[PDB]
């Protein structure tokens, strides 16, 4: 395929009164390479810059030895008013770390473009690009509801 890069739950809760909240990211079943797939934290409701919580923006390193992955996220606590918050967790164009040198040939422009995420959505020749690199799988959404501390298993959807 390319790759497979999606949540196992597209919505988490977790504490308040926790530390570091980890998630689960599946690899792709292409792993035979190293792999970018950068992430951020989405405020929504909350407030980064270890306000309410510890945002974060970085990247995932998927690896053919490394596998799966968390995206590790550090609760703060609350400096306004109390209330559930939630902020959401999307990851953006995974990238081929090892560049595959597919050969097409001399073209005019070859520049480091493909600076664009998953993006062709009108744009079909971006496609074929995307196609040579890996992409994401099913859900990436992930909805992290910051439940102030009280029980688990409370909050059912
Ligand atoms: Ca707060
Ligand atoms: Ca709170």
């Amino acid at each position: 395929h390319a790759g497979i890069f999606t949540f196992e739950e597209p919505v988490t809760h977790v504490s308040e009164s926790i530390g570091i909240m980890e998630v689960k990211v599946l690899r792709t079943s292409g792993a035979r390479g190293n792999v970018i797939v950068p992430y951020k934290t989405i405020e929504g409701t909350a407030r980064g810059g270890g306000e309410d919580f510890e945002d974060t923006c970085g990247e995932l390193e998927f690896q053919n030895d490394e596998i799966v992955k968390t995206i590790s996220v550090k609760v703060i606590d609350d400096e306004e008013y109390e209330k559930n918050k939630t902020f959401f967790l999307e990851i953006g164009e995974p990238r081929l770390v090892e560049m595959s040198e597919k050969k097409g040939g001399f073209t005019i422009t070859e520049e480091y473009d493909d600076k664009q995420p998953l993006t062709s959505k009108e744009e079909e020749e971006r496609r074929i690009a995307e196609m040579g690199r890996p992409i994401l799988g099913e859900h990436t959404k992930l909805e992290v509801i910051i439940e102030e501390s009280y029980e688990f298993k409370s909050t059912v959807d």
